[PDB]
Formats: C-alpha cells, sequence, structure tokens
C-alpha cells in the first residue's frame, strides 16, 4: 500500500482512538509508515488537558540557543545553554518583535524565509524538559503511559531513559529547529502539539534512509570519519532543495495544535516552529521494531548516548533467534516495507 511513500493523515473515531498499539498497527496495515511519517488528528471531542494557563510558572531547566553555520542549504547547528528561565519568560522573549513569526501568507512562504534567515538572529528553544501536559486521569494517548512494548525495558531493569520511556516537553519559537535524525535504537516517537504556532516536518522514507545517509557523509566528511552515526548528533541541517538536487525522497506537512505525528523506525525526520508552541513526545515500540533495535548503527563517539540492550526483547519475542543472534549469526535482512504482525487482523 501507499507506493508513493506519501505522508498520510488519519481521523480516528473515538472507538479507534481508544486503543493506541491497535491504531498504530491499522496505519501501518494502511502503509503509514512507508513515509517515515504520519498525522493523526484526533476526534473533536478529545482534549487532554482543561486548559494551559497555570503552566506560566513551569521552569525550563536549560534552554537552548540555536546558532546555525552554513551556506548553500547545508548547516551545522551548535547548542549554547542559556540560564533556567520559566516559561512567562521565554513566552515574552518568543512574541518579542524580535523573535516573533514574519509576516507571511502562505507556508511555502514561511518555508524560504527559514532556510534564508535560519543563520540570522539565533532563537532559544526550550527543549528536553521533563514532563507531561497531560491530566493524570486522561487514558486515550497519554504520552505518558502508552503502554506498547517499549515498557519491557523499565519493566525488566527499572533503566528509565528521560525523553525515550518517559515524556518531553519542547517550547519553541519562530526559527527553532530539530535537525535530520532518526530517533534513538531506531525507535518509534509520537509527538503532540499542546498549543501555539505550527510545526512544520520533513521525512525521509526508511526505505531511502541510506540514500540520505551517503548524501549527508559525503558533505560532511570529517564529521562522518569520527563518528559512524555522526547524524545522532542531531546537528546536521539539509534543506528541501539539497534533497531535491540530489535525489532524495522527501515529504513535508505542518502539523497544527491538537495533532499528533508518528514517526516510524529509522526514518529520517527534520523541521521547524511557525512560533511560540508547546509539544510533548516520548518514543514508543511495536513488534517490528525489535529488529530495527538489533541493527541500529550507534554514535561512537560520546558518552551518555542512549544505548538499549535489545536482549530481553529477542529473549522475549524471537525466543527461535536468540542463540543465533547471540553468537552474531543472525543475517535478517530488513523490509522496511512490511507492517508490523499486530496488523494481521486488519489484513484478513
Ligand atoms: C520525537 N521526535 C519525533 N520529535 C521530533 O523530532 C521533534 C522535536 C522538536 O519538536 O524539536
Ligand atoms: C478499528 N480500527 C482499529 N480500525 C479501523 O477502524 C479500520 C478497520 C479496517 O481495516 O477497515
Ligand atoms: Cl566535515
Ligand atoms: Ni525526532
Ligand atoms: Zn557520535
Amino acid at each position: 500500500l501507499n507506493p508513493s511513500a506519501r505522508i498520510m493523515t488519519f481521523y480516528p473515531t473515538m472507538e479507534e482512538f481508544r486503543n493506541f498499539s491497535r491504531y498504530i498497527a491499522y496505519i501501518e496495515s494502511q502503509g503509514a509508515h512507508r513515509a517515515g511519517l504520519a498525522k493523526v488528528v484526533p476526534p473533536k471531542e478529545w482534549k487532554p488537558r482543561a486548559s494551559y494557563d497555570d503552566i506560566d510558572d513551569l521552569v525550563i531547566p536549560a534552554p537552548i540557543q540555536q546558532l546555525v553555520t552554513g551556506q548553500s542549504g547545508l548547516f551545522t547547528q551548535y547548542n549554547i545553554q542559556k540560564k533556567a528561565m520559566t516559561v512567562r519568560e521565554f513566552r515574552k522573549i518568543a512574541n518579542s518583535d524580535k523573535y516573533c513569526t514574519p509576516r507571511y501568507s502562505e507556508f511555502e512562504e514561511l518555508e524560504r524565509k527559514y532556510w534564508k534567515n535560519l543563520t540570522f538572529n539565533p532563537p532559544i528553544y526550550g527543549a528536553d524538559v521533563n514532563g507531561t501536559l497531560y491530566e493524570k486521569h486522561v487514558d486515550e494517548w497519554n504520552i505518558g503511559r502508552l503502554r506498547t512494548i517499549l515498557d519491557l525495558v523499565e519493566k525488566e531493569s527499572g533503566i528509565t531513559i528521560e525523553g525515550v520511556n518517559t515524556p518531553y516537553l519542547y517550547f519553541g519559537m519562530w526559527k527553532t529547529s530539530f535537525a535530520w535524525h532518526t530517533e534513538d535504537m531506531d525507535l518509534y516517537s509520537i509527538n503532540y502539539l499542546h498549543f501555539g504556532e505550527p510545526k512544520s516536518w520533513y521525512s525521509v522514507p526508511p526505505e531511502h534512509g541510506k540514500r540520505l545517509e551517503r548524501l549527508a557523509k559525503g558533505f560532511f566528511p570529517g564529521s562522518a570519519q569520527s563518528c559512524e552515526a555522526f547524524l545522532r548528533h542531531k546537528m546536521t541541517l539539509i534543506s528541501p532543495l539539497m534533497l531535491k538536487k540530489y535525489g532524495i525522497p522527501f515529504d513535508k506537512v505542518t502539523q497544527e495544535a491538537g495533532e499528533f505525528m508518528i514517526t516510524f523506525p529509522y526514518g529520517y525526520h527534520a523541521g521547524f516552529n511557525h512560533g511560540f508552541n508547546c509539544a510533548e513526545s516520548t518514543n514508543f515500540a511495536t513488534r517490528r521494531w525489535i529488529e530495527y533495535g538489533k541493527q541500529a548503527v550507534l554514535c561512537s563517539c560520546r558518552k551518555d548516548m542512549v544505548k538499549i540492550s535489545m536482549d530481553v526483547f529477542v529473549r522475549k519475542f524471537q525466543p527461535e533467534r536468540y542463540k543465533l543472534w547471540k553468537a552474531g549469526k543472525d543475517n535478517t535482512v530488513i523490509d522496511h516495507t512490511l507492517p508490523t504482525p499486530e496488523a494481521a487482523e486488519f489484513l484478513k
């Protein structure tokens, strides 16, 4: 399904929305994973929070100033940690005439201004803030407790990895970016825009992921030479015009307040925020993910880089391959077009 591998949008009914793992299995049966990214608009009647009016006190312990250097569509982003600040302090900086959204008529225009001005007037991103904005009673798509098999890490080793099996919050402002990357251990990820201006996304089909990597390696040989997974440093920006010029397939989509974005295993993506907004996200998994976990190329140059032990997963979900895998002889080749097993029932 989905032979063009374009980003799909879904509209679950409340009945469909209730079972998260089941709906993820559903959209995959429709080919949604092929684009590496998919949007899910929740039923009009759902809401994770009554109001977002008491958080002006929330502290953003580590805001980041995003300095970007580059030319001709190729850039490197340097984060500079600023002193803690609360939301109030952030919104005002964000809406001030110095950092606010430019005037525009269409998205094509804002996109152009982004790529033309990303190296100028470095903005601040209140990123990676531990926490959730969900009310403790919301049981549908609660990013704080999705109950997928990824819980097996916490559940067998008590190991929690901030932002991975725990929720993160991001407060952005015009021009703040997320560099090209796949998730840690090439996991899935879910992102919910709580409020504010839109966030635009770019994505490359998992099946064409290696092509993006060769492109990046070609443009940054030094970086490539010292880390086998330098894109995991989340510092590399490449414009759609460069992607188009070198033949890399990609699609773009704009997520609005109240919408979810799901990224799939080995799906490269990047993007930027339109203005002041707040988003929440975490990582999750399905059975199809295990093979990806086992074959993910990891960052070989830093410390505290996320490394999940695939052992408990192979043991429990692939008992017949455990011995071969342990011996380093498991040579399964991943087929990026195959939906996850849990999708069987929608393919009857
Ligand atoms: C988890 N991942 C899909 N989320 C993103 O890449 C967006 C992060 C951001 O909003 O800066
Ligand atoms: C129930 N939900 C998970 N799935 C759907 O509504 C789609 C069912 C189908 O495959 O037509
Ligand atoms: Cl280089
Ligand atoms: Ni991501
Ligand atoms: Zn590295």
